[PDB]
């Protein structure tokens, strides 16, 4: 009786995908577009998803560099998230999932026309739209880290770095919803306008106005929470800008990922003493350590998105040098775009019919 997509599997036999062929943080050096790869088949507990959008993530280049498990050698698949239609599935999976259903997921190997996804990690979505993909990593990271670690409450002051980017946009909005005063950093006046449209109380274009100075002058008593994703000298300023009982959440350090080690140097020598003297913290956050909170987060985010209560800005690359990010080949360009700092919102690549 049940359609498991077996006809599809017969006829949809080969596909394109991206493959890490050499470890490097230079994505173009590391990754090759492969063709006429077999379409993988789903196991009893799996879905086979035809990706229609895939997300571009800063750590894509950490992945390509082998930094998640240095002992794992090429070749391996890449891309952290996708959205599309179920084309086939295993028998067990069919209890809860159906051929043609719109699903989104966070699992490695999304940079492919088709990806096998365990049905246990799939998220049902209303339809295949790029706004929902924005939630999977970027939204959930901001949601869970702030909920679990931010201690947010009315009137607290929150500094968000890369605030106009994929995760930053949600850290901004979610802090505003908690009635915080929100400061955001970005690299252009048009990004600052975007931030202002999300409710940012103090956008800062760091290219034209020094962040440290603004913080010293406008926030002399400091900030309560920092959503820190840049690293380096920005991390150092953030530590100095903490209020008493302040918390710096280490979300990432993109300023370092292109470097050979992937790290951005910081002034750490006096950090324990600084933290003691302010009763302040530096707090790491890795989304994969918080998967017990993921399904709830995703559900709330999805409700806010569909209801119009959350801006989910998507950058499909229409304004990039070679235009809209269409096809797996465009992933190279999109990663470049990210590392040139040109995106507003979440970078997404379309894989259309
Ligand atoms: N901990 C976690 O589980 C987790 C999950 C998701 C993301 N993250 C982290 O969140 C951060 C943002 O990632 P994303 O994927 O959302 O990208 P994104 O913010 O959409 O794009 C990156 C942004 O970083 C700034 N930038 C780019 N290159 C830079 C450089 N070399 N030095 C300083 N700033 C640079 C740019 O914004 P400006 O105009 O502001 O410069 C750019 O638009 C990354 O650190 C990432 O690792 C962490």
């Amino acid at each position: 009786g049940v359609d498991l997509g077996t006809e599809n599997l017969y006829f949809q036999s080969m596909m394109q995908k991206l493959v890490v062929t050499r470890l490097s943080p230079n994505f173009r050096e590391a990754v090759t577009l492969s063709r006429d790869c077999p379409v993988p088949l789903p196991g009893d507990g799996d879905l086979l998803v035809r990706n229609r959008f895939v997300g571009v993530n800063a750590s894509d280049i950490n992945y390509s560099a082998g930094r998640y498990d240095p002992s794992v050698k090429p070749p391996f698949d890449i891309g952290f998230e996708g959205i599309g239609e179920v084309v086939a599935l295993g028998l067990s999976a069919s209890a809860r999932y159906t051929v043609g259903q719109a699903v989104a997921y966070m699992a490695p190997g999304s940079f492919a026309e088709y990806t096998v996804v365990p049905a246990s990690i799939a998220t049902p979505v209303p339809s295949v739209k790029p706004e929902y993909l924005t939630l999977l990593v970027s939204g959930t990271t901001a949601y869970i880290s702030l909920k679990e670690l931010g201690g947010l409450s009315e009137g607290k002051k929150v500094l968000v770095t890369a605030a106009a980017g994929g995760t930053g946009q949600f850290a901004m909005q979610l802090s505003k919803k908690a009635k915080c005063h929100v400061i955001g950093t970005c690299s252009s006046d048009e990004k600052s306008a975007f931030l202002k449209s999300l409710g940012c109380d103090r956008p800062i274009n760091y290219k034209t106005e020094p962040v440290g100075t603004v913080l010293k002058q406008e926030y002399p008593e400091g900030v309560d929470v920092v959503y820190e994703s840049v690293g380096g000298a920005m991390f150092d300023l953030a530590v100095d800008a903490l209020a008493t009982k302040g918390r710096l959440i280490v979300i990432g350090f993109i300023s370092g990922y292109q470097t050979p080690t992937g790290l951005s140097p910081v002034k750490a020598g006096t950090l324990p003493a600084k933290l003691l003297k302010k009763s302040a913290s530096v707090q790491g956050f890795f989304l994969n350590h918080y998967l017990s909170k993921y399904q709830a987060a995703m559900s709330h985010l999805l409700e806010m998105c569909v209801s119009g209560d959350l801006v989910c800005e998507v950058d499909l690359g229409d304004l990039s040098p070679e235009g809209r990010f269409t096809g797996l080949e465009s992933i190279f360009r999109a990663v470049n775009y990210m590392y040139m700092g040109k995106n507003t919102g979440k970078i997404v690549v379309e894989l259309p019919h």
